[PDB]
């Protein structure tokens, strides 16, 4: 089975589901570093804007729903969600599974009115689900209809398919090459050990090595901050607020950056890392790859999002606890 992706702006891809019956249709972002599933609910007061501008579940026009209601927060990096867990019938590309999720009650305005999608979808594994709610990729395992247990991220570039998720295996139609995988450093957790950053002709970062969270719920490539300003006083772009940006007129300039993973190096060239809105030198360019700090036990750690998805087809081996890359098509 397959899910077809909408990309807004290179920053947020997100695909849709169907929550109980009749079907309430939700747009959400698939998460390879969580694993809780949620939506903003009807019982969201109105005076979180977020949720005047977003699709809202409601449980009352539900008849397969089952009620829960023990209280949960979901704590992302760039913002917090709290609600209640609640149960019913959701459709993810033709499956229908039976899923515990979070009626999202409270929705800050910063970040969430900036948000395309109206909820997310944990791919991640039960060990970081937060209440221990079973992930819906186990429940939908569980079910023994897909082929292979794993599932595949194709992230296109803005484009005028935005994207694609494979559930069961992969799209031969969207890579080329083949497969190297890269074993899970440890289960429950979609991180792999990264064995150097090069940046141009100096492989100054990650000696000794460090860690990669390979996240699809990301929308950039981020370091700690102690790395990323290593790299970006290296690549000379000035901090901001929240980002990095070069004048434009350099982001052609600015060296290539590779990630070394399993014995094979991932190169991206300043195309791949720059938005390159113009090429004006009156005017600031900003980079794709931003800093943060993850914390603990996950962090500190490296974060491989869409930056580097849509150069690198990824596949997420539930199996064999590994992930697979191979060049995009």
């Amino acid at each position: 089975s397959s899910v077809i992706l909408t990309n807004y702006m290179d920053t947020q891809y997100y695909g849709e589901i169907g929550i109980g019956t009749p079907p309430q249709t939700f747009k959400v972002v698939f998460d390879t570093g969580s694993s809780n599933v949620w939506v903003p609910s009807s019982k969201c007061s109105r005076l979180y804007t977020a949720c005047v501008y977003h699709k809202l579940f409601d449980a009352s026009d539900s008849s397969s729903y089952k009620h829960n209601g023990t209280e949960l927060t979901l704590r992302y990096s760039t913002g917090t969600v709290s609600g209640f867990l609640s149960q019913d019938i959701i459709t993810v590309g033709g499956i229908t599974v039976t899923q515990m999720f979070g009626e999202v009650t409270e929705m800050p305005a910063l970040p969430f009115m900036l948000a395309e999608f109206d909820g997310v979808v944990g791919m991640g594994f039960i060990e970081q689900a937060i209440g221990r709610v079973t992930p819906i990729f186990d429940n939908i395992i569980s079910q023994g209809v897909l082929k292979e247990d794993v599932f595949s991220f194709y992230y296109n570039r803005d484009s005028e398919l935005g994207g694609q998720i494979v559930l069961g295996g992969s799209d031969p139609q969207h890579y080329e090459g083949n497969f190297h995988y890269i074993n899970l450093i440890k289960t429950g957790v979609w991180q792999i050990q990264m064995k150097g950053v090069s940046v141009g002709s100096s492989t100054l970062l990650c000696e000794d090595g460090c860690l990669a969270l390979v996240d699809t719920g990301a929308s950039y490539i981020s370091g700690s901050t102690s790395s990323i300003e290593k790299l970006m006083e290296a690549l000379g772009a000035k901090k901001r607020l929240f980002d990095y940006v070069v004048k434009c007129n350099e982001g052609p300039t600015l060296p290539d950056i590779s990630f070394h993973l399993g014995g094979k190096e991932y190169t991206l060239t300043s195309a791949d890392y720059v938005f390159q809105e113009s090429y004006s030198s009156k005017k600031l360019c900003t980079l794709a790859i931003h800093a943060m700090d993850i914390p603990p036990p996950t962090g500190p750690t490296w974060a491989l999002g869409a930056t580097f998805i849509r150069k690198f087809y990824t596949e997420f081996d539930r199996r064999n606890n590994r992930i697979g890359f191979a060049l995009a098509r």
